[PDB]
């Protein structure tokens, strides 16, 4: 029993964290095989082609523990800088670079000066920001998932928006959201609740013996989406309904039956009651996270 | 900016997790240098669990009865001894991944990271607090016994907890790494229950200072209180008494924000009276008590 926000074991990613210093700027890099990946703003209206052409390999100081790596090449791919080094990382795990969609969750290994300091779980918000926990020097920290023994790198941290939320890119340097890596007026758009994730967390509550919110009612997918749009909740699709199938079969509560519970919770509140120790509806657990935690999958 | 429940990086502990098998029982072990530490109930069958005599069960075992697996490699057990509720298996190979470590016994209110494992394989990491009733609100299934709680200081791992059992309310009980249980629990299937739990007051105050550092001031008021008047109110909401030690510990946060501890105590009294009125504090509609004053300073300053 129990239900916690749980991150993937971070060890395979810890063995890849390095410090990258160029001029007066210091941030984190991800060392995989003979390449170090880091935000391109380490070289900083910037003209990154013009700023990069003026740099030599010896301008980038890369440090892995107490060992300095020698940079033998450099190239830019979108908003990520790729530093070719002379030595392949012997701790390189089996890995892939994957771009995730809003609502998907991942683990973040927060780093400062190439040293990991913490791990937390979070979700890609529908407005493409992440509600992270980052200070100055956190740039280059990465987001990931683990499948068996393969690390899927999905996020690299780049900046903090004025509301305290964070923006970054996939490992190919493409930003999540309409953000740019430049000091200019930028803001997070109006955010919405990840509906499929709230439903998955309501199934996790049922599996853990929290059932007060259940009711005898059902609803149509159209009627639920009309209600959800009024409460700034993301639309629920047939794909989301299908994904929730296994949890629906395990608890005996049809997805549209759980939608009627969610509709009653949105129109009436919790009334002093809690669900899994929370007075708010949690949306940072996917249906797969719920199945993984309520069955004990290992890495 | 931002405030998350944050666990320590788990890599130094992952390289210590092994699987320990005794007959039909399998659980997790912690391999440090040439010793594997695990709950002593690995020598019990489901039949032995009500009133087991561990000294009598252990004396009947030989080294080859213990099967220890580290990855796809079987370790050879060359000795065994019991220390309180932990079994210590001497092995023929020192773990080359043994980090710098210490065994520390923690007090209620203190937080730690838990690396949840099954069959010697890590499956997840989360952040916990030792509740005032000496239980932890963990997330554990069958076979999680032997999973460990820890903190990291520089490059040193402080092991503070080893998981042993689940009480009937779904909460968990365990020991320090010397086998001494936290709380009045025993490693027997006899009727046991968690005592009435309370809120960790010093931790709620630390989290209110974290909200002030992140720009939230809506809950502050023009009032102060005596330490005694605060405690009289707090006990009525099942909050732990706040001691002068707690007031002193909050000193640095008080100096950084400019809000005296007893002035923040007056905001807490008001929040307990009025509730939040549809508002949240650091994205939460409840008062968070699983962040210590030390966690707040580390996450907000470095
Ligand atoms: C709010 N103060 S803080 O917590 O120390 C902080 C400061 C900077 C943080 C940070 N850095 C940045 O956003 C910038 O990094 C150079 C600052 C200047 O403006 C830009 C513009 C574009 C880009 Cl891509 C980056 C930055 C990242 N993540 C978290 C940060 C927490
Ligand atoms: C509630 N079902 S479950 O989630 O699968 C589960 C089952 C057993 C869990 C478990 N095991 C135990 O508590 C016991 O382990 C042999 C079961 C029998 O009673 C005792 C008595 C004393 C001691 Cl020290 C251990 C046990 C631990 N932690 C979490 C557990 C989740
Ligand atoms: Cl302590």
């Amino acid at each position: 029993s129990g239900f916690r926000k749980m991150a993937f074991p971070s060890g395979k990613v810890e063995g890849c964290m390095v410090q990258v210093t160029c001029g007066t700027t210091t941030l984190n890099g991800l060392w995989l095989d003979d390449v170090v990946y880091c935000p391109r703003h380490v070289i900083c209206n910037p003209n990154y082609e013009d700023l990069l052409i003026r740099k030599s390999n010896h301008n980038f100081l890369v440090q892995a523990g107490n060992v300095q790596l020698r940079v033998i090449g450099h190239s830019m791919q979108n908003c990520v800088l790729k530093l070719k080094v002379d030595t392949a990382n012997p701790k390189t795990p089996k890995y892939k670079f994957v771009r995730i969609q809003p609502g998907q969750t991942f683990s973040v290994l927060a780093c400062y000066n190439g040293s990991p300091s913490g791990v937390y779980q979070c979700a890609m918000r529908p407005n493409f920001t992440i509600k992270g926990s980052f200070l100055n020097g956190s740039c280059g920290s990465v987001g990931f998932n683990i499948d068996y023994d393969c690390v899927s790198f999905c996020y690299m941290h780049h900046m903090e928006l004025p509301t305290g939320v964070h923006a970054g890119t996939d490992l190919e340097g493409n930003f999540y959201g309409p953000f740019v890596d430049r000091q200019t007026a930028q803001a997070a758009g109006t955010d919405t609740t990840i509906t499929v994730n709230v439903l998955a967390w309501l199934y996790a509550a049922v599996i853990n013996g929290d059932r007060w919110f259940l009711n005898r009612f059902t609803t149509t997918l159209n009627d639920f989406n009309l209600v959800a749009m009024k409460y700034n909740y993301e639309p629920l699709t047939q794909d989301h309904v299908d994904i929730l199938g296994p949890l629906s079969a395990q608890t005996g509560i049809a997805v549209l039956d759980m939608c009627a519970s969610l509709k009653e919770l949105l129109q009436n509140g919790m009334n002093g009651r809690t669900i899994l120790g929370s007075a708010l509806l949690e949306d940072e657990f996917t249906p797969f996270d719920v199945v993984r935690q309520c069955s004990g999958v290992t890495f």
